[PDB]
């Protein structure tokens, strides 16, 4: 799906969707899409299935098209019904003016 | 209270609490305590009473001591039963390893931040 759509969802849309950053944790921390949850791909299914309803609208993005498509396949094979890639990932999001948040403590995050 | 207590609630406790940054919106965006909701004093009680259950454990911090205790007292006079000041604010929080969160057109971000806040577990409890 297109970055312009997700940006609209975040500015004006119904609350019911989640953005999943599927890259490395530290990478997420250095910078991620505003609102995205850190679900590194190594434990994506386990983590998503224990935290997200299968009917929830989910947008996924990783470091590149390959990682993103892999994350998307995983979640669906796990029973998730509304998952889509975020074409262009982070880069495409910045290009259209989308905000990026960064963290500056792994125990707070895991315990979380 | 002390930033040490909050650091422990996050490292070891329950997610039975909410953190409120009562400073200027731009300052918040440049850096706030991780997980903090943006609630400028100017709009604090209106935004909180319509977003949080008054029995919710709340930690508040502003620019300095005076603004912080001013915020605490406002929420309390408004009925919030478990409000605590986060003495030392952002700086006190960093001095001890507290991780920060920062944003990187003024309306766009605020519009998004509000939608993400309304989607927070506790705000959803106050609504359900
Ligand atoms: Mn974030
Ligand atoms: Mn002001």
């Amino acid at each position: 799906s297109d970055a312009h759509v997700l940006k609209s969802r975040l500015e004006w849309g119904e609350p019911a969707f989640t953005i999943l950053d599927v890259r490395d944790r530290s990478t997420y921390n250095d910078g991620h899409i505003m609102g995205a949850m850190a679900m590194p791909i190594e434990d994506l299914v386990d983590r998503a299935s224990s935290s997200l309803e299968k009917s929830r609208d989910i947008y996924v993005y990783g470091a590149g098209d390959e990682q993103t498509s892999q994350a998307v396949n995983l979640l669906r094979s796990a029973g998730f019904e509304h998952v889509s890639e975020l074409k262009g990932g982070l880069a495409a999001w910045k290009a259209i003016g989308g905000p990026t948040e960064g963290i500056i403590v792994s125990r707070m995050q895991n315990h979380l």
